[PDB]
């Protein structure tokens, strides 16, 4: 057969290509086998990073994984939390689900301020009354919000 022609009657044509339309090499049989990182019948479809999200990841060039907006990571499977979420995580993009004991919007206000700071002086007992809020119970002879006379 002449160059690039294959088969018994030299009818099957195959010539290696490396452009936008296809990325392939030719077999002993003149079959269209794709180059490394490319797939599909025309070899113009890029193979993504193995494990790239089928829901939030994409391809233009192998072996990349470009993220859908709101998603991050190597596989684009991790959500981007609402900036700036402090003591919290996300399940969906732009979420800020708080931890214990934390609140509320950005998960930065302490729900256990008494256990973290202990602001009541002179033998005062305190209880948590909300995010970044506390209440001191003062003994006899001591006044003020923190029992500081």
């Amino acid at each position: 057969c002449d160059d690039y022609y294959y088969g018994f009657g030299c009818n099957k044509f195959c010539r290696p290509r490396d452009d936008f339309f296809g990325h392939y090499a030719c077999d002993q049989n003149g079959n269209k086998t794709c180059m490394e990182g490319w797939m599909g019948p025309e070899c113009n479809r890029a193979i993504c990073r193995q494990g790239c999200s089928p829901k939030h990841g994409s391809c233009k060039l192998p072996g990349d994984c470009r993220c859908q907006y709101g998603w991050q990571g190597l596989y684009c499977d991790k959500c981007i939390p609402h900036p700036g979420c402090v003591h919290g995580i996300c399940n969906e993009p732009w979420q800020c689900l708080c931890e214990t004991n934390w609140g509320g919007q950005l998960c930065d206000k302490d729900l256990n301020y008494c256990g973290t700071h202990q602001p009541c002086l002179n033998g005062g007992t305190c209880s948590n009354t909300g995010p970044d809020k506390y209440q001191c119970s003062c003994p006899e002879g001591y006044s003020g919000p923190n029992c500081e006379i």
